[PDB]
């Protein structure tokens, strides 16, 4: 009867709030990674920057 | 950029609090159906 609709829509809606917040997870990470970088790679210019200076 | 990326992670919020609502609301008729169903089996038990 209608409870096997009722649980299944009751799980999907469950697969798809884990779903978003995989999809917020990978995106935080995916901050998380280029934030490294751009800071690393900020810091190789300001380095080269630096080099004129007598 | 910073506005933009900002909207991204608030979109995929957004769509969880969405379905976290339709959840509850899911919830409420579950326990609606629930009351008949257990109404009509104690009537035929009886």
């Amino acid at each position: 009867e209608w409870d096997r609709e009722i649980n299944n829509y009751t799980s999907l809606i469950h697969s798809l709030i884990e779903e978003s917040q995989n999809q917020q997870e990978k995106l935080e990470q995916e901050l998380l990674e280029l934030d490294k970088w751009a800071s690393l790679w900020n810091w190789f210019n300001i380095t080269n920057w630096l080099w004129y200076i007598k």
